[PDB]
């Protein structure tokens, strides 16, 4: 970088020169009127080139060369190191009339040279390099730079309610961790020149995108400053000479979302004093990016840490059979005393070089009871819109890794239902749906959900991993797979088999395969809901790459309601636990052939020779009859992708 | 694009086939319970494979050929080529149980193929092509594709005031020339089969964005219907049978903005009826998306067209020299009979392959009397934010094409004047800066200005072409070039030289070289001038990667205000009217030497041996004064760049 400094005319000039800069030097302004040649001096340290008309010559300390007074001839200014008290760095022109060789007046550049920079880890790898070229620019992919930032979104000490990000202060060490660092690495003599002073300083944009934290050790104890954020635009640094490093933690506050593409900005500016009353002048500033850490889903085919569930305390076996599954693994267990665990929250992670954790979305309206050390917080509140059933997080899920027509989505898709675009039907908020969006990492596709009465992604499909493998299934729900096998039975002479055996409040509806397969409006209504699994079955494989031999149906059945909306007619069997080759099923209580239910024995038959392992769990025994509704709720807390996110090349916006 | 369509256990099944798709079948779910072995016959012009576990086998019209019934064996159906009146097209299937040959049952599968493309000219040659297989992305670049629609921002008719695209209507055909082309082009028998329909639709987002229009013939003359667009977000389409076209016409609304990146996209969709109160359902999509055109600004290195200029109807002098100026050249000149045209409008351009026109845009608040045929308009209103100087368009400004550390920028880069960030000054309102950015195709930059007390660019620097190259020079404002001239001619014998003859305003001031020379504090002023001029001069340089053998340097002195900023103290030269090698320059009013002004001699002496004519033009003598204002404003609208700006590779944002 190419900086102007003029000599003046009468007196000498008093400058500070930026390590990584040089200086371009009018010499003939200052020069007498009717001056013919200039010559000059300079110390040691400070390199000088006489440029005419871009040719440029290197100069001694002293000599006694002149060179033809003109506008087109300047000097060229340059100093490899920066000042101590030893120095006197300087360069003196000596100015001549056409009489005589004995200077006629004198102009001089008096220099101060200090090294700024301000650091970040641009090259990823949780150490903080010294002036990486890159670090002003943010790059995706493998070879991509910049600096990452995580939402500090968890709480370090249960006093305070709310996450740590939402205020200014940092009371404990341990926050630290979950920051990046900067720093401020300067050199130079034992002050700044009069006249200058160091400055860090953000927009106002993003004051609400990041704090900015220093650490001092008084004499009580350490403490922390909040030098940049809220409400704090700019800090005027302390200058230590010699070579000082000043080391800063930032965090970031919010998430990238609509509007806010996720990138903010530090500068360090160099200020030179003009007056009072004048603005004072940015000498030099040095710039560095960070981009925000993105939210991000885990699908079932991640390895399984924790299994959250709730259920009333009396549902005993449904916690009996939850626990003996949950055993088979190395899975924890952890129960809540009714589908809240489900639709209310969806566990995802942030991740940065240095730090990564779990981060729970809570859908729109005791959620935030889960903030905590190194567990994170983040939601999103429509303003106007409102809230329908298919804002809950049974509405949104997310696929393995897929490459669709040679395109790579190594976190998978996030998918979440909705409603035909003409249709005038339900979809998730917009607030939601432009948050995932903004994530961009997991390229979020919309599937039809809206007709079923609830309206829920996880009532119709799911994924499993093919034990042994690096592959994975699409579960579909079928109702032609259930009437085929009812078929069957009913051929096979079992037409008066009774579904919902052992639930009393059911007993007095007697319902058959018989009874079933003799409903001529149930079956108009479920090749109905066939046509809409079908529908997303064609956007699933089309929009993850998948074809047939991916999927497996699972029989399933639905009753209608005055929308046209389809319910559970008997517990839907898609909605799984999956943790690795273990499922957990939900039962559902069909016609018993031999004294098996013929719906299980299906199910294992489909599973079982992929290596799959399947235990039914009863949900519904406790309450004494099947409704449509589920009364429990699991949500499996996974570990992050291998594969780190910042390395993904996401498409244009 | 697989689609799945299920054989139905009894009744047969009526679907509409869309040519490149093809069918996944199910011929399972229609067997009878019990059935073995399938069969199949088929019609000529549909091609049936059978697929086993992912194995597919093609199987004549009229085997006799049996497969095992298997949910894993399934039916692959694809057609080439769309039915006709003589058509039936059709798969029958035949069941067999393990007991004699005889079929048990049949399932058929009717068809009736389809032709349905909307296409675009995404090749960007202006003619539509068929369905061009990149049509529902947009990519830059030489390479890049996608269709391109201009915001029809002109008025065809004087007799409603407004710009084309603020209403729903087409009043003449000649609007149809501004909009891009869409056809929907279908292929396919006499009717749609029962329960079908096509319709063409948008996003509720997009509705504002766009319209379309479709012309009809009706027998008193052509009419333009409004088929998608504000408040209407769908159109059903009639369908004509055989080969069909469709032709509809496209304009955009809206330049692209804040929030609003310029894509938007239009959809055709076959729906099927279901039922009442049922949405119906969408059995095929296709999707085309535009970009709409950017504005673009013109540097003065391009090809003049009109000179427009503003002043009174006395000022004679500036009258016959401009006339003379612009006779030298193959100009228009346009007179309206004080700065506003300069700082009220900024003529800018929009280009798509099939059409291109000038365009203004006008500073926020009689420049709507432009709009016109061809001649466009824009403009963006702070709604908050209040308006201050620097929003006037003599602080609006574009560099010519420059290459900056390997990153080409052939359409230049927009500079516009601004305050230090810490510096609570000045800067253009949000609204304007957020609009020019948005263009993205310019990448605009911030200079400072706001030491200026108008505070416009436009006062300290121009571009000049280099004659006979493909060269440009950058021209700045010197305060040191000034006073090294006064000083030599002072020196010279001249201190008595007088500033300003023949303004009999300014006479009893008699301002000399020596007056001037002699004033200590505008001496430090001018040098504190110089310091700004020259941290402008290195962001120029940075920004547009210039170096010193790109600039040349024009005297200029200035006075400063009680807000320490600056106004000229002699008219500013640099801001010029630039028509190729010829230039009208502000005449300076300086000391006269042997009868002839040292200022113009001194420019003349840096700008004709490259090659420029200097012409001086003096817009002050009719005011008798000269008090810092300029009273004339001048703005030149030129020829639009060769380069298309759809072929940049702007950075990500
Ligand atoms: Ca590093
Ligand atoms: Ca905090
Ligand atoms: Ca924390
Ligand atoms: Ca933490
Ligand atoms: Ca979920
Ligand atoms: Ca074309
Ligand atoms: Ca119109
Ligand atoms: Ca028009
Ligand atoms: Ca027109
Ligand atoms: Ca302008």
């Amino acid at each position: 970088r190419e900086r102007t400094v003029r000599l003046q005319y009468g007196s000498r000039v008093e400058a500070v020169y930026v390590l990584g800069t040089y200086l371009w030097t009018d010499v003939y302004s200052a020069a007498p009127a009717g001056a013919q040649t200039f010559s000059l001096k300079h110390s040691e340290h400070v390199w000088v080139e006489v440029v005419r008309d871009g040719e440029a010559e290197e100069v001694a300390t002293n000599g006694k060369q002149r060179w033809l007074l003109s506008p087109s001839t300047t000097l060229r200014v340059t100093m490899s190191q920066a000042s101590t008290e030893a120095s006197s760095d300087k360069v003196t022109v000596n100015y001549y009339d056409e009489e005589g060789s004995i200077p006629i007046d004198q102009a001089g550049l008096f220099l101060t040279a200090i090294e700024i920079s301000l650091d970040v880890d641009a090259d990823r790898d949780g150490v903080v390099e010294k002036n990486n070229p890159k670090k002003a620019s943010w790059t995706w992919g493998p070879e991509g730079q910049g600096a990452i930032l995580l939402v500090n979104c968890d709480r370090e000490t249960p006093w305070l309610p709310k996450e740590d990000c939402r205020d200014e202060k940092v009371y404990s060490k341990e926050d630290l961790k979950d920051m990046s660092q900067m720093i401020l690495r300067t050199k130079g003599p034992d002050r700044l020149p009069a006249g200058y002073e160091i400055v860090l300083y953000i927009s106002m944009s993003d004051s609400d995108k990041v704090g900015v934290f220093y650490v001092e050790n008084p004499f009580f104890g350490q403490r922390y400053i909040h030098i940049l954020g809220r409400r704090k635009l700019y800090h005027v640094v302390k200058y230590t000479g010699g070579s000082a490093e000043l080391l800063f933690f930032v965090e970031g506050l919010c998430f990238p979302d609509e509007g806010f593409s996720g990138l903010v900005s530090i500068h360090v500016s160099l200020l030179e004093y003009m007056a009072q009353d004048i603005p004072l002048t940015p000498i030099f500033t040095d710039t560095v990016i960070f981009r925000i850490a993105p939210w991000i889903m885990t699908p079932n085919i991640l390895p399984p840490v924790s299994v959250f569930v709730c259920c009333m305390k009396d549902n005993y076996l449904f916690l009996k059979e939850v626990k003996n599954l949950v055993e088979k693994t190395n899975c924890e267990l952890k129960v809540c005393f009714d589908r809240w665990i489900q639709d209310e929250i969806e566990f995802g992670y942030i991740e940065a070089p240095h730090k990564g954790f779990p981060v729970v979305l809570d859908s729109p309206r005791p959620v935030k009871e889960l903030l905590g050390p190194d567990f994170g917080y983040v939601t999103r509140e429509p303003l106007f819109e409102s809230v329908t059933s298919l804002d809950s997080f049974g509405n949104l899920e997310v696929s393995p890794p897929v490459t669709v027509n040679g395109k790579t989505y190594p976190l998978g898709r996030i998918l979440i239902g909705s409603s035909f675009p003409l249709s005038g039907g339900r979809r998730m908020t917009k607030v939601v749906r432009d948050f995932l969006k903004a994530q961009q990492v997991q390229a979020p596709v919309e599937l039809y959900s809206d007709w079923l009465t609830v309206g829920h992604v996880d009532e119709f499909m799911s994924f499993v991993p093919i034990p042994g493998t690096k592959k994975f299934l699409l579960l579909m729900a079928s109702t032609s797979a259930c009437y085929k096998l009812f078929r069957e039975k009913q051929k096979d002479g079992h037409g008066e088999a009774i579904m919902f055996k052992g639930l009393g409040g059911m007993s007095s509806k007697r319902i058959t395969i018989n009874k079933i397969l003799s409903n001529e409006s149930l079956v108009q209504e479920n090749l109905y809901f066939q046509r809409c699994l079908d529908w997303n079955r064609d956007i699933l494989k089309k929009e993850l790459g998948l074809t047939e031999q991916d999927i497996i149906d699972l029989p399933a059945l639905f009753k209608m309601d005055e929308d046209h909306r389809a319910r559970a007619f008997f517990p839907n069997m898609v909605n799984m636990i999956v943790l690795d080759k273990d499922l957990g099923i939900p039962k559902p209580f069909g016609p018993q052939v031999e004294e098996e239910c013929c719906l299980e024995m299906h199910v294992r038959g489909l599973l079982e020779p992929l290596g799959l392992e399947c235990t039914f769990i009863d949900d519904i025994s406790a309450y004494h009859k099947f409704l449509g509704e589920v009364h429990c709720g699991t949500n499996v807390r996974r570990k992050p992708f291998t594969f780190k996110w910042w390395h993904m090349v996401p498409s244009r916006r």
